[PDB]
């Protein structure tokens, strides 16, 4: 089975696809287009965008529709039905989160001029509250550190990543959630991720 | 098994889960709840928001996760690996397009005024024409008329529904996409929902 995921040049929406087959060991090519080169190779891609994962030659878009099927082949799913859906809701419930933010994102990714220290007060950070108090009634019900069931799943790699990521230039993330600091460091411990969280290529986003 | 789906008075994100259960002749209970009652329940949905379901009493929250989830149940969901990470992408890719077509959706709502046939021609239909446009490639491809393998998926679900029902109003949706037509026509001719069609309630939304 040969995998190959192509992106651009950065962690943004491939990353967590990234992280699964790291934790599972396996080999895939990590593509990664350039700006200049995008507009050539678009019409190759589903929806004229990225990610994309090739399996053996057939393309699949969707970067969580891609996240799911390679935890699914991995492991990292959810480990019954009804888990796997619960997974599947969290990781919908942060879609909706970034889509809230995207005000936010926008100008700190310099995409847009705006007034970045007002953005994270008032979209950023109520934003987070709401989602991280979602996360830590799951956590509070879960009692094994984990979002779901008893072990790792995508789901708590798409919130550790992006709680880590957002604490580096956010220092108060974490203030008033403790059990969602306490889960990205256990994540973060995963040997494996810890690894290629020091490996891979240093990009802005 | 005991199936409960909460949602508010109207076809909106739950209506794809209840086709699910028309098409698998699954029994549950269609819970409507009112404007005025909504804040007593709330709290009890795992994200503050609605469609949930409740599965013999436990909770799953957000529209795709659950109508994966039953579509998965009843053999809707695609019928390999693969097939069910295409199915996903192009759920993905519709909920995309439902975001891109927020602004029309909020005046056609009636939750915000604005220039509604203004919105139409410069938000909706370019919208809808390139959506239209990737789901046509893949109905080009399938050759079963099914937008992924030879049997319906709730991907062909999602599609026909969104296409019928923006038809009624917005009476060129169909120009220049002669297989979306055919699409829609074909899954609504299923004996099953063309029933549901009928008999279900009858709402603005
Ligand atoms: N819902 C999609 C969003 C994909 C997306 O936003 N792709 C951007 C990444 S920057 C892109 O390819 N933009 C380039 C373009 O649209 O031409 C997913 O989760 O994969
Ligand atoms: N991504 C969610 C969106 C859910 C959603 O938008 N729910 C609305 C339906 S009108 C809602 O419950 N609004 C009431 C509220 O937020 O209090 C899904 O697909 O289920």
């Amino acid at each position: 089975v040969h995998y190959k995921l192509t992106y651009f040049d950065g962690r943004g929406a491939a990353e967590i696809i990234r992280q699964i087959f790291v934790l599972a060991g396996q080999e895939y090519e990590d593509i990664r287009l350039s700006h200049d080169e995008w507009p050539k190779y678009k019409n190759e891609m589903p929806f004229g965008q990225l990610p994309v994962l090739e399996v053996d030659g057939k393309k699949l878009a969707q970067s969580f529709a891609i996240a799911r099927f390679v935890a699914k082949k991995f492991g990292f799913a959810g480990k019954c039905p009804f888990e796997e859906a619960l997974v599947d809701s969290i990781t919908d419930q942060y879609k909706d989160f970034i889509n809230e933010i995207r005000p936010f994102l926008r100008v700190a990714m310099g995409f847009a001029e705006g007034d970045l220290e007002k953005l994270s007060n008032e979209v950023f950070l109520p934003a987070r509250e709401k989602f991280f108090g979602f996360m830590t009634n799951f956590l509070k019900e879960s009692k094994s550190g984990y979002l779901v069931g008893d072990s790792l799943t995508f789901a708590d790699l798409y919130l550790a990543e992006c709680a880590s990521e957002f604490a580096k230039k956010t220092p108060t993330i974490f203030d008033g959630f403790p059990e969602i600091k306490a889960h990205a460091e256990k994540v973060r411990s995963n040997p494996a991720l810890k690894k290629w969280i020091e490996t891979r290529p240093e990009t802005k986003f």
